[PDB]
């Protein structure tokens, strides 16, 4: 098999002490490909996962629309892991770029894994990070007719937020972070890759960039609350985004057992505050100039949205949160 410290490097290994990787080690076997190799095919039953030590693969999903969405796999990364999660066929057809090694396991294998400390954990997380990105963008249209796009965040989003075209104004960012400096790398990367259980995110897109987002945060010790947040793109704000990603919000809260929202702003901003109206918010004094509420997770047909977005809704934010 390989050599303990060959896994080490693995993304998934980080931290994990040398003692509980010794028979998984000992258990897989090597595997080489040449470039332009098929791995792994869509829809086909599955047996092995491989830990990519070197080299790299295309990934490919075809979706219900008929559109093949493309990803890549990297030296460090595991694929063929999502299958033998769920006990699904593969979601995707995996092809060598250059010529690739690693390391290969079974279902015997995979169950070592699994109950490696720590482990599971960021392989559904990264399972459900993956699977995110194949989610079809659910098509939003405003009151003043703009066409925009609703989907669940994505890791990638901080590199195309970071280097897009919309602008997010100092002001902006004070409203949302409390300073007006622009995010933190180390910040940014929190707010993108997520679980998607405890810590949920839509974005909106105008079909390419977002535009903007909304998040809830799961309390520590009572599961049933979670804390929210919205930023919306300054020439998008004041269209009817925030109000409609409330509604979207708590769609997927419900999904998720939230039972209540918790907000905090600051108590000069009125688009926030008059949102948070519409659902009973009862104000409360915070800190000097922040005020606080916590609102019930409307139900149903309190929502504004209309059952078929409500279903639409219902089903992306199903597809990520319960896929594996
Ligand atoms: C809990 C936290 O998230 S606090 C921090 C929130 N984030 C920020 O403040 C960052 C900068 N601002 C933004 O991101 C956005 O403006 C948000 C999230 C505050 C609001 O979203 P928007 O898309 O601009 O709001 P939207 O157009 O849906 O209208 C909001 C509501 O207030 C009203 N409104 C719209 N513009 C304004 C305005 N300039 N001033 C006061 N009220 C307004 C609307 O009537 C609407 O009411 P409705 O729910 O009955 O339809
Ligand atoms: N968005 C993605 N990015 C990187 N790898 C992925 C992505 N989606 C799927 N995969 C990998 O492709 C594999 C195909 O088969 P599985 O579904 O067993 O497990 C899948 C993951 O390992």
């Amino acid at each position: 098999g390989a050599r303990v410290e060959d896994l080490a490097g693995m993304d998934v290994f980080q931290g994990c002490p040398a003692e509980g990787l010794v028979s998984l080690a000992a258990s897989v076997q090597p595997l080489r490909a040449a470039a332009g190799q098929v791995l792994l095919r869509q829809g086909e039953p599955a047996v092995s996962f491989l830990l990519i030590s070197s080299g790299s693969a295309e990934v490919s999903h075809v979706g219900d629309d008929g559109v093949a969405i493309i990803a890549r796999a990297l030296p460090g990364m595991i694929v063929g892991e999502i299958a033998l999660l769920r006990d699904s066929p593969r979601s995707a057809t995996v092809t060598t770029i250059e010529p690739l090694t690693g390391w290969t396991g079974g279902r015997g294998a995979f169950a070592t894994m699994v109950h490696i400390p720590g482990v599971g954990e960021r392989l559904l997380r990264t399972a459900r990070q993956r699977l995110a990105a194949f989610v079809s963008p659910i098509p939003v249209r405003l009151a003043d007719g703009t066409q925009l796009m609703l989907r669940p965040v994505l890791p990638g989003d901080r590199e195309r937020t970071v280097h897009g075209h919309i602008q997010f104004s100092g002001e902006t960012l004070y409203r949302r972070f409390m300073s007006a400096r622009v995010p933190s790398p180390a910040l940014m990367h929190y707010l993108s890759e997520v679980d998607y259980v405890d810590h949920f995110v839509w974005v909106v897109t105008d079909g390419s960039d977002p535009v903007a987002d909304a998040r809830f945060v799961r309390d520590e010790t009572d599961p049933t609350v979670a804390e929210i947040a919205f930023t919306v793109a300054d020439a998008y704000q004041g269209r009817g985004i925030g109000s409609f990603l409330i509604g979207a919000l708590s769609v997927a809260a419900r999904v998720d057992g939230v039972e209540r929202f918790a907000a905090r702003m600051l108590s000069d901003n009125v688009p926030m505050r008059t949102i948070m109206d519409r659902y009973g918010a009862v104000w409360q004094r915070e800190d000097v100039g922040v005020i606080t509420t916590m609102i019930d997770v409307p139900g149903p047909g309190e929502l504004s949205l209309g059952r078929e977005m409500v279903d639409q809704i219902n089903r992306v934010a199903r597809q990520v949160i319960e896929a594996v």
